[PDB]
């Protein structure tokens, strides 16, 4: 009893946002990896930040995507239902 | 060592991809809270997922934003050494 067009739009935006954040999340470290005149300490302790963004990111990645193919085939199910 | 237009552009980037972080996670979260018709156990745990992505994109906006202080004042500070240097 979901109403189809509502959750269709959410899903639309949590794919959308999945993409975006890869693309400028590869973006930012594609030019961190090129910056080669910061060298130190603090460029190191960044590095590890970046790293567990990427990380969190995967696993963000995989948790949305599980939700997408449910919810894409779930509306579906309801549709189908509906006017049937 | 710094090349200071090169971190500079860098900063400007990390800048501009702290807020869009920001702004992207609350769009979405603000969404998902306002869906009327999604009410499972899939949503609750969702739910929950969602709330964890905007406390670790939280720790990176901190983390981001004191990178972003720190460099640019070392590019300040270099720069006034700079300047000391040819005084």
């Amino acid at each position: 009893q979901m109403d189809t067009e509502e959750v269709r739009e959410f899903v639309g935006h949590l794919e959308r946002f999945k993409e975006l954040l890869r693309e400028e999340v590869n973006s930012l470290s594609n030019h961190f990896h090129n910056l080669e005149s910061w060298r130190d300490a603090r460029r190191d302790k960044f590095s590890e930040v970046l790293d567990n963004l990427k990380s969190t990111f995967n696993e963000f990645d995989e948790a949305a995507q599980e939700q997408i193919a449910w919810l894409k085939e779930r509306i579906r199910v309801l549709e189908e239902d509906y006017l049937e």
